[PDB]
């Protein structure tokens, strides 16, 4: 009948694997274009390059998330296999001569569509995920060999499009208004040896940290966050921008804490804490939420939070600024999310919430769905992770109208509060320091000598003008 003639126009299973019929043990749909919930890798590949229509949302999401279920080498082999569609046997009259009625139909309404879909996938792959090819030379060699063997009229427009992108990527390996004057306090321009928390201008500390954190945020690719690859063995290769962002947050947070608890003299320590709150204030003015929450993290850390004698001397206005910042996180980040959505560019989003929500998604949904004793890759799980990475991306084109100061930038890039200590070791030391500088009751509060020989008064956070 009509379904048999439809199916038998497609190639048989013993000569092509991507044309078995859809069923409940190779593909499930979640509910226009149908949105795939789960399927076998062969079925995903089929739909990724489906003949009947374009599916830009599925291509995008697949190429973002596929490494969580299929290696790049495997994916390339599977799309090349998908591309090499066999033609059916001829009829008796054609064999003798050729009319080729059904064969010419098959080329037009199946082979050519599917092949154009494969090239589209190849183009999206090299354009948006070239890193796969940077990390694997043989993969690139295979792609270029494949693309250079593609023949036909329709193809050359694609083959030239793809080849130009590849060459572009091999070769690939400002201010709209006046930025404000760079601010200085005690440390003079160029006197890098005296650069420190209290000697640089707090306005400029916040500005330069904001530029640095903006660039780090903007560099994170979505695939660095898929399948929790940043917590796995090849993290340094798969998640290098992500790791740089996380490492910066750790180092800055711990450096704030170190600055505080290593200032043993009470009065000086109050000046340190106060200065850090002023930096938070400028982060808030810049909508660098990432920076705001780094300060909140340090202030709420075990070593710092317990310093009641220090916080007692912090003016009420600064306590209130710090409290409002901590409030951002309360009730599953309700105030933070509302604020993030209400502002205009530029901003730096709080990065940690993405990591937290991605990990909850990874840990809370199964890798596969089981139907009829068969395992289907859970694609909705990948799509949810991709949607969270999509939120990240929507804030990645927001440059600040701030001038870089190269020496201050370098100072923050090179922070290493931990030295040669492991983190746990260092945070235990911070807490023991906290105990030394403000002992638990009923132990008396000792006095400690001053360590700073320059004035402690802040220049404030109002810029010159």
């Amino acid at each position: 009948g009509a379904m048999a003639e439809e199916q038998m126009r497609l190639p048989s299973a013993d000569v092509y694997r991507f044309a078995e019929p859809d069923s409940e043990e190779n593909i499930i749909f979640e509910e226009g274009i149908p949105i795939i919930k789960a399927g076998t890798v062969i079925k995903l590949i089929e739909r990724l390059t489906y003949h009947m229509y374009a599916d830009p949302n599925f291509v995008r999401t697949f190429l973002t998330t596929y490494r969580s279920f299929c290696k790049p080498q495997e994916l390339l082999s599977l799309i090349i296999e998908r591309f090499e569609i066999p033609e059916p046997e001829p009829t008796e009259a054609d064999r003798i001569a050729p009319l080729s009625a059904e064969l010419k139909r098959f080329r037009k309404e199946y082979i050519q569509p599917v092949q154009l879909r494969v090239l589209n996938v190849c183009r999206h792959w090299v354009e948006h995920h070239f890193y796969d090819f940077e990390r694997d030379a043989y993969l690139l060699q295979r792609m270029e060999e494949f693309i250079g063997t593609v023949r036909g009229k329709a193809m050359k427009k694609w083959v030239e499009s793809i080849t130009k992108i590849i060459q572009r990527k091999k070769i690939a390996r400002t201010f709209q208004s006046s930025p404000p004057t760079v601010e200085w306090h005690i440390s003079r321009p160029g006197h890098i040896e005296t650069f420190d928390l209290l000697t640089l201008h707090p306005i400029e500390i916040a500005r330069q940290l904001t530029l640095l954190e903006s660039d780090l945020y903007r560099a994170v690719q979505p695939s660095e966050l898929v399948g929790s690859v940043w917590t796995k063995e090849d993290k340094e290769i798969n998640s290098p921008n992500l790791l740089k962002m996380i490492r910066h947050t750790t180092n800055l947070t711990l450096w704030f804490e170190k600055c505080i608890v290593e200032t043993e003299n009470l009065e000086e320590r109050v000046a340190v804490v106060s200065r850090i709150i002023e930096i938070l204030q400028v982060f808030q003015e810049l909508n660098n939420f990432n920076g705001v929450l780094e300060v909140v993290s340090a202030m709420n850390s075990s070593p710092v939070y317990r310093l009641d004698h220090t916080f007692e001397q912090i003016p009420s206005r600064q306590k209130k600024i710090l409290e409002e910042a901590h409030e951002l996180s309360e009730d599953h980040y309700k105030k933070y999310l509302a604020k993030l959505r209400s502002i205009n560019p530029p901003c730096v989003p709080f990065f940690g919430i993405y990591l937290t929500n991605i990990l909850k998604t990874e840990e809370g949904n199964p890798e596969v769905l089981k139907r009829h004793g068969k395992e289907l890759i859970n694609f909705s799980k990948r799509r949810k992770v991709a949607e969270i990475t999509g939120e990240i991306q929507q804030y990645q084109n927001q440059p600040y109208c701030l001038r870089v100061e190269s020496d201050i930038k370098r100072f923050f890039e090179n922070l290493n509060p931990m030295g040669n200590s492991m983190e746990k070791e260092f945070t235990d030391y911070l807490f023991n320091k906290s105990l030394e500088i403000e002992p638990r009751n009923p132990k008396p509060l000792p006095r400690f000598p001053k360590k700073y020989s320059y004035p402690l008064k802040s220049p404030g956070v109002r810029p010159s003008n």
